[PDB]
C-alpha cells in the first residue's frame, strides 16, 4: 500500500532516550521509515526549545493534504543545518525512536510509504 494507518505515541522531549535516527539526511529518513513500519517510532510536538534538545538531522512529519478515518495524511521531510529535503505542509512533529517511553497522547496519521 502507498499509505499505512499508524497511531504514533506522542513523547515529551525530556523523556526521549534516543534523540534522533542517525547522522545523515538519507540515514534518518531510512531509519524513520523502518521504525514507522516496525511500530518503534515516537512523535515529539515542536514548540520553543524542543528542537535544540534533539539531534540533527531531524525527521519531521508534515501534513501532505487537507484526513481519512481520523488519520491525517503525512509525509517525511528531513532537516540538517537549516536545509529541508522534501517539501510538504505544516509540521505535526519530529520523529524519534520509541524505546518504551510513556506517551502523553497518540497521533493518528496516514503515512505516504
Amino acid at each position: 500500500k502507498t499509505h499505512v494507518q499508524l497511531s504514533l505515541p506522542v513523547l515529551q522531549v525530556r523523556d526521549v532516550l534516543v534523540r534522533g535516527f542517525g547522522d545523515s539526511v538519507e540515514e534518518v529518513l531510512s531509519e524513520a521509515r523502518q521504525h514507522l513500519k516496525d511500530g518503534t517510532c515516537g512523535l515529539v510536538e515542536v514548540e520553543k526549545g524542543v528542537l535544540p534538545q534533539l539531534e540533527q538531522p531531524y525527521v519531521f512529519i508534515k501534513r501532505s493534504d487537507a484526513a481519512p478515518h481520523g488519520h491525517v495524511m503525512v509525509e517525511l521531510v528531513a532537516e540538517l543545518e537549516g536545509i529541508q529535503y522534501g517539501r510538504s505542509g505544516e509540521t505535526l512533529g519530529v520523529l524519534v525512536p520509541h524505546v518504551g517511553e510513556i506517551p502523553v497522547a497518540y497521533r493518528k496519521v496516514l503515512l505516504r510509504k
